[PDB]
């Protein structure tokens, strides 16, 4: 649960996603393993949904600072493009959203500046594309 020596409040939290394919269960994005090789077991995978999404539930309202999203790296890296990262409160009202067009490297870092939220959803905006995430780390600052 510590990453770059900061408390990752997403680690081991309940997760869900739009569907599962290739046994890529949503808990693989909070297993503390940033390995983005799908065949190594640490990467999520949905079916080609309308659209595909993944979410972590922090179980209670918390204050969200940095969210770091680690892509799949072995193949199909471009799938993680044209997507929203959305924070929802305890009643599933949208409290903040950032749009990411694509990644220049293996991850993206977003700063939600202490926004109060319970859920963090990663939602592809291109339908018919599987969502795969190696890891999603969430910090309080
Ligand atoms: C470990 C194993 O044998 N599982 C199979 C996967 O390796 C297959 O993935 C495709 O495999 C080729 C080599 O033959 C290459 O690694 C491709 O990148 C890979 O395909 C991608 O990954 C899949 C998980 C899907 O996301 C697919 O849409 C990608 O294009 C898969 C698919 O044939 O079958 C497993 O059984
Ligand atoms: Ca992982």
């Amino acid at each position: 649960k510590f990453n770059d020596g900061n408390l990752n409040i997403a680690y081991a939290k309940p997760t869900t996603q739009s569907s599962v394919d290739y046994n890529g269960d949503p808990n693989r994005a909070v297993d503390g393993n940033r390995n983005g090789n799908f065949n190594s077991g640490s990467v999520t995978h949905t079916r080609a949904d309308n659209p595909s999404w993944w979410e972590v539930d922090l179980k209670k309202m918390d204050k969200v600072g940095l969210v770091k999203i680690y892509n799949r790296t072995d193949a199909e890296t471009q799938r993680l493009s044209n997507f929203d990262v959305i924070l929802y409160d305890n009643n599933r009202n949208e409290v903040a959203k950032k749009h990411v067009n694509n990644l220049s490297g293996e991850s993206v870092s977003l700063d939600f500046k202490e926004k109060g939220a319970r859920y963090i959803k990663v939602k592809l905006l291109t339908s018919g594309v599987p969502l795969s995430l190696a890891e999603v780390e969430v910090f309080r600052e």
